[PDB]
């Protein structure tokens, strides 16, 4: 608890907030997210797309600075199919 990076997530059902220490890519950030909106939502998230910053990524090799996200770092989830 040293370095706490905070973060905010936008879905279709609602909002999700969480905070994490910046280090690993943003296949870290997704494992958590994912791995807690499947508690609310039953679908597969990983059949949809998740912007970053307003910005859609292809891969999570990026990470959160890497991509250029903020101290508040929104991003939103939408299904594309």
């Amino acid at each position: 608890m040293s370095e706490t990076i905070p973060v905010s997530v936008q879905c279709c059902e609602g909002r999700f907030e969480l905070s994490v220490d910046s280090n690993h890519t943003l296949r870290d950030v997704l494992r958590q997210f994912k791995r807690e909106v499947a508690a609310l939502d039953p679908i597969n998230l990983e059949e949809y797309v998740v912007n970053h910053e307003g910005k859609l990524l292809l891969d999570d090799s990026v990470t959160l600075q890497t991509v250029g996200v903020k101290k508040d770092s929104v991003f939103v989830l939408v299904r594309k199919a």
